[PDB]
């Protein structure tokens, strides 16, 4: 009986930071209350100015890390202000039935909305909005996050022992398909709807205009970049709703990584780089051994480094000149 | 000796159907007799009316789905009738030598042939037509299929007890690169060779006009939904001859996934989203827990909901309200 | 203490072909020392004459591949010779620190470095140059290879068991972005730096205009061809630094496939095709048990035999018509 589980209310926090949670649950099965926000908003994606209106839950692109364990209900309060223009709603990968909630959730500018489910599988997912007709215009203007369902008994190795992690980070990646004029200029509109009718030519072409971490070109760089030292476990979960990834830290490795994201599968060891399909959520754990600037990427380079798939780590700490040693700094002789 | 074994004669059925098969071999090593009789036609793909000469197996896109058993023999008759106007031939990924039989089944136009080769190796596999010079024109022209090589035994999860579907689908994904004149308007041709005149130029820009299941837009919607029941075990056999596809069963899972299709390798568990990559078969077991609608897309969802990689299941049965359900109905308070 | 251990240097050769190792390491961890010169060179990457300016680790594309032990130490001398014009660096997928290498061999012409790093972890890695700014520049002009890091105890199978190679090959796969006039014609340069102004564009499109094995079409292909005997054990190391890869043997399989390359993972077994992400390197192992010729292919078939990434092997030996057959042959009746 539902009603006789213990409610908990959790405020989420704006990524790539998670809100704060046990990875081992402390507790009995609860009901983990939820509450989102949606806000359509114009949305400066790069350096140059390139302005588009994001669909966002709860003001961010991506939308916020949800964590909650195995078997464990969600309960989301949605809300839709009058503010904004369109009709949305949202469809969780980690839920079983009625299109992951889309179906029960659809609310017009004005309403709200409450749904349960059961988080009967461990992972890290997607999830994103969806309305009927509408999909891939919602899903590709940022309106797209993940959940984390943790093990009751937190992560564990290819072997069965305990991962536990100092730090989390989420980092949302997300293809824009900026609209062109016929010399290749992105334009500029004042409403969604405006957008909308050269969006789906925008995005028949498969070709993203920019693929950006949190939301912006250089988002999770300079006072923004992601922070470590040397000696800590991070994880890092990341997910694209729509379009393949390819993630890679760059100095460093996936020591564990759940490339498709789901937690009773042993994860794949020491890996360089690993595929997250679109429509995935994966996750990555890595201890640091080297202080400096990392740079974490998508590793089509031409995406990380034209398009905006890149951000940074500043790791304190000791440096290993046995894992590592210039010998000769570079010189002519 | 293959002369003393058993021959047993196939009757092949229309994707998205399978034939009639035994999870479980009820007998030794046979030889399986298949009949595949090629059709060059045109097919009208989208609901826009866009047509192309499709180059079939059996009169469909995809080809039917073969099932065997491994070590059997599969011993296929291949027939190109003198109304076709192409030489075309088979590589079964399955199979061992020759290009995977290609090298030994060219035939004109008034010609047949028989191969036989031994199913070595359990999982599902693409087979394709590959003619010298003519591969991907021909694979992207529809003239592709799967065959399933089961284990004797059956599957089994990923720690050795049986896995038993109830039903089972086949989905062919084909991509399609319909030629366009200046404007972007798709083009019809008389005959194939007419339509091959603009095809190296039209797929050497890696950007698909059509993505679809079952040969064309909507084709597994309405009339044509997969079905099942709560409770109810299903195997998605998912093919793609020549590009990445990343399926996903809106509102469900695959619980036990072969994302590259052999099943000698235990499965993965409680999937989202997986990547199979073009030039293979997958193949996704889910027991249904909830009535209803589905959408199984691939999820790149502007591949999906603009060019057509989407399919329905109708799900009847009794809904489960731990597992989901509206708390508070979309409203204006 | 790394200067009591034993210094062996070892001499690269050209890929396809790897250097002389032991699979088994047959001394304790050492010091290995590599000589790499860069090589800033006009290339022809086609039958059509197309030109490029290839920037090369020891005059190849791709560069060389390395092999080591896991916890040897690589130690490389990095020489860029004043008749290049650029700045250039390494990057090791394998190693741990300072971007890879990237931060401290930071090379102008004229000069040279020595990088030391500890191979810790095992599998094959990419290599590839990382200048800040000019990352994809670099890489998608070639500069890119593998090093494996093999267990000291060599390669074993999915239950424990020694795999051995009796053959190895280094099949780098290249994209390449050359840029187009208003009409389609690529276009030549006098120089890499006259070739960067029309670079970023050509690589913005996300879409390659070649697609190469070993650094040109027809690379391995001829007298070039791979060759194997029945009955031999080949492990193929496959990199694509820049973009993702499905190899796929033609008439074979992967016996066992380490498709992201980290092998403390089991193998994949039976692998028809399997995706290599960009950005990293995989390995598989078949055992060959037909000959004749086969060809290897990125199973994108447009990629693979319209945009060059095919090669072939020749086959000596006993075909065995058990495993094939031709029983009727193409005739018409
Ligand atoms: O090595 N990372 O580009
Ligand atoms: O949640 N499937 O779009
Ligand atoms: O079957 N290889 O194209
Ligand atoms: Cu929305
Ligand atoms: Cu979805
Ligand atoms: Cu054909
Ligand atoms: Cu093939
Ligand atoms: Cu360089
Ligand atoms: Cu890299």
């Amino acid at each position: 009986d539902i009603s006789t589980l213990p409610r908990v209310k959790v405020d989420l926090v704006k990524p790539p930071f998670v809100h704060a949670h046990d990875q081992v649950a402390k507790t009995g099965p609860r009901v983990v209350e939820f509450t989102m926000t949606i806000e359509e908003k114009k949305l400066v994606i790069d350096r140059e100015g390139t302005e588009i209106h994001a669909m966002t839950f709860n003001g961010s692109v991506p939308g916020p890390l949800m964590v909650v364990h195995e078997n464990d209900y969600v309960e989301l309060r949605l809300i839709n202000p009058d503010t904004n223009t369109l009709l949305h709603n949202i469809d969780f990968h980690a839920a079983t039935g009625a299109l992951g909630g889309g179906a029960l959730t659809q609310v017009n500018p004005g309403e709200e909305t409450t749904l349960r489910f059961k988080a009967t599988k461990p992972g890290v997912f997607v999830y994103h909005c969806a309305p009927e007709g509408m999909v891939p215009w919602h899903v590709t203007s940022g309106m797209n996050g993940a959940i984390m369902v943790l093990p009751r008994d937190g992560l564990k190795d290819e072997k069965g022992q305990p991962l536990t992690y100092d730090k989390i980070y989420y980092v949302g990646e997300q293809d824009f398909y900026v609209p062109k004029d016929e010399a290749g200029n992105y334009k500029k509109y004042e409403t969604p709807g405006e957008a909308y009718e050269d969006a789906v030519k925008a995005m028949r072409t498969l070709t993203p205009t920019h693929i950006v971490f949190n939301g912006a070109v250089g988002a999770l760089t300079g006072d923004h970049a992601l922070t470590a030292a040397v000696g800590e476990r991070v994880l890092v979960v990341h997910s694209q709703a729509n379009r393949d990834t390819r993630p890679h830290l760059i100095g460093g490795h996936g020591d564990y990584v759940w490339a498709t994201g789901k937690f009773r599968n042993p994860p794949d060891l020491d890996q360089e780089t690993w595929l997250i399909p679109g429509g995935t959520a994966g996750a990555a754990f890595y201890t640091f051994r080297q202080p400096g600037v990392y740079a974490y990427v998508n590793h089509n380079l031409i995406e990380a480094f034209e398009l905006g798939a890149a951000g940074h780590f500043k790791v304190t700490g000791e440096w290993n000149d046995d894992l590592m040693t210039s010998v000769v700094k570079p010189a002519s002789m």
